[PDB]
RNA sequence: ACAU
DNA sequence: CGATGT
């Protein structure tokens, strides 16, 4: 119904899929970028959103913030939940770097605790995202 | 189908 | 058009 301007946006921005991934964060009232992985050589769309939540909920967590996060992602939404990436993407040399990144999330969310509400962005009403890439 |  | 996901 009504956007909770005081949150966290997070988002992944790609050149392919797979691809070249990085991801953001950005106050949704105000749309400052608070944080943004250095672009990682191939991962999925995928698992750049569920990244970007989980450096969400760590960042939150590190400044004693209690804002939710907002995700455009049903799916990185889920993987978060359930503290599993169920990612398809062949794991491989090239695929190491993000398959690292992956299992240290899932690692993070099994070894802490977090109250922060992660809530899907409705872009069919309010628009895209604010952390959104552009392209 | 829906979310990217 | 192609790919990633539930
Ligand atoms: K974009
Ligand atoms: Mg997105
Ligand atoms: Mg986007």
């Amino acid at each position: 119904e009504e956007i909770i301007w005081e949150s966290l946006s997070v988002d992944v921005g790609s050149q392919g899929n797979p691809g070249i991934v990085e991801y953001k964060g950005v106050d949704t009232k105000t749309g400052e970028v608070l944080f943004e992985r250095e672009p990682i050589p191939i991962g999925t769309n995928n698992m750049g959103e569920f990244l970007a939540i989980v450096h969400g909920l760590r960042y939150l967590k590190e400044r004693n913030s209690r804002k939710p996060i907002y995700s455009d992602s049903q799916t990185a939404i889920k993987w978060v939940k359930d503290k599993k990436a169920k990612s398809t993407l062949v794991r491989n040399e090239e695929t190491a770097l993000i398959w690292k990144l992956v299992d240290e999330a899932e690692e993070w969310l099994n070894t802490h605790t977090y109250e922060t509400p992660i809530l899907k962005w409705q872009t069919d009403k309010w628009g895209e995202i604010k952390a959104d890439y552009g392209r």
